[PDB]
Formats: C-alpha cells, structure tokens, sequence
C-alpha cells in the first residue's frame, strides 16, 4: 500500500531566495543544498526545492500547501509575515485560524490551527452542503 | 514554530473522478464528501480535493507530490497503475525506486521507496554537484 506523504517538491525560479524564505522566514531546517536544489525538513515533512529558472509560478487555482501551527503562535506568525511584506491570497472562512500567503514563486501556502479531526468535528456540528461522513 | 504538513489541497475539475482515483487506485480513506470537495487520509496525510470545474491542470514544471511505498510492493504498484492506463510524466533517475504518474487533472504524483534519510545517506556517498550538507 502507499504509506503517506513521502515528500513535497516545489519548482523554484530563484533557488537562493526560496531557501532563504523556507529556512529563515518559515523555520524549515536546511539539510542539503546543491547547484540545482535543496532538501529541507519541517517536523516529518521532507520539502525539496527544485531549481527551474524559467518557472513562472503556478496556475491560479485552489491547490495549496498548509503547515500546522499551535494556537498560541498563530497571531505572532501572521503578524511577522505581514510585517515582512508577504502577500496574502485568501481570507480565512473555515474552522480554525488560517493565514494564507504566497511563497516567492507564488506557490500558495497556509499556516493553520487545527487538523482533520477538528475539521470533521466542526463539520458534524455544522455540515457543509451535501456533506456525508465516511 | 510551524510543525509540519497540516494538509495538501488539490484543485480538481471532476470531484467524483478524483475521489475514486485517490480512494480506489491509491488507497486513501474517504472521510467526508460534500458538493464542493472531499477530505481523505493516507497515513498521516490529510488530502483535500477542492472542486474547481474549470481547472485545466497545473503548469508544466517540476512541482510534484510523492507518496511512500515499501520496496517489495513497488513493482506490483507500478505494474497495476500502468495496466490501468495511468500516464507517466518522468523516468526515475534518483536513489530509490520511483514511479512518476499523473492524476486525473494532471497533478504530478510519485510513488517512492526511501525517505529523506536514505536520500541524504546516498548523497553523502555520491554527492550532487555542489552539494553541501548540514
Ligand atoms: C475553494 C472554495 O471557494 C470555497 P472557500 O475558500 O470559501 O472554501
Ligand atoms: C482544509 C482545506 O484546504 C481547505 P481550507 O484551507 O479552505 O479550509
Ligand atoms: C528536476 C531536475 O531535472 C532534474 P532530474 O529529474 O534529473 O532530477
Ligand atoms: C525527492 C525530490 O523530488 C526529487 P526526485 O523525485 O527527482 O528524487
Ligand atoms: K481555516
Ligand atoms: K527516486
Ligand atoms: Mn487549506
Ligand atoms: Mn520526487
């Protein structure tokens, strides 16, 4: 069977800028760097940055990558990145604090308080349209 | 500060088709579905499918999502998805077996044997160009 998420790989046009963003601004640990990429870790997440100098960023769509944060740290994180001029791409509407921000290439990120279990519980108490649980 | 990956959200043009692909071909568990999305889980991975009917699939770039698989299971998985007519987008060149295939929208997926530690260990015996390690 498949076991989970093994790694997330992001195309990046400016590898140095993306390393700085994920490591220095977001707190990922840089584990390796080479002329065409970097490997970083956050908790159990393996992030690969693959250098693609002609990359123009993603299509405009809902695809996005959310990282967890503790409730007590949310407000400070959102304020830190806002003060650092990071661009937002969405305003939170769903259960649990969320800050929706763009990376240097325009990959859509989120910092979120909550998990699947808190989402399903909130949803059972107030179901989305047509919602069915399984 | 940030703790890891909280969830992966994919834009999907055809929500029923994507549910069946992730559940039935890739073995995710369907936890909830509503008119505009679904929540699934594989291991610790929270996958959200967000219905976006005019989505045309991603840009052609290196961005991709890899799921783990055990060495002994690899060949059967690759064979099964090929027999089912899944399209491939890349040929493996790096440490650990990998099968690189597209989802119904063209999101780039991978089934991979190994992890960050096995990659780092392999890279230290045979480093990529310019490679430096923490
Ligand atoms: C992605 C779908 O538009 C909705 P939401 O952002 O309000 O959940
Ligand atoms: C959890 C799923 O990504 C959606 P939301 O961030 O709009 O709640
Ligand atoms: C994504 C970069 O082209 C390289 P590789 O696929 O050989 O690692
Ligand atoms: C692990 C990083 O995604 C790259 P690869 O799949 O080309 O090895
Ligand atoms: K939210
Ligand atoms: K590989
Ligand atoms: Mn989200
Ligand atoms: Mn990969």
């Amino acid at each position: 069977m498949l076991t989970g998420l093994n790694h997330l790989t992001l195309a990046v046009a400016d590898l140095p800028a993306s390393i700085a963003f994920y490591r220095d601004l977001l707190g990922f640990r840089l584990e390796a760097r080479w002329d065409q990429g970097a490997y970083l870790e956050l908790g159990s997440l393996w992030l690969c940055l693959s250098r693609e100098p002609q990359y123009g960023g993603p299509a405009a769509d809902y695809t996005h990558y959310a990282f967890g944060i503790a409730a007590a740290d949310f407000a400070r994180f959102a304020a830190q990145l806002r003060a650092h001029g990071v661009r937002e791409w969405k305003q939170n509407r769903s259960e649990g604090d969320s800050f929706y921000f763009l990376d240097p290439d325009g990959h859509r990120l989120e910092a979120h308080v909550g998990d699947l279990r808190s989402r399903l519980a909130a949803c059972r108490q107030a179901p989305y349209a047509g919602m069915r649980f399984a």
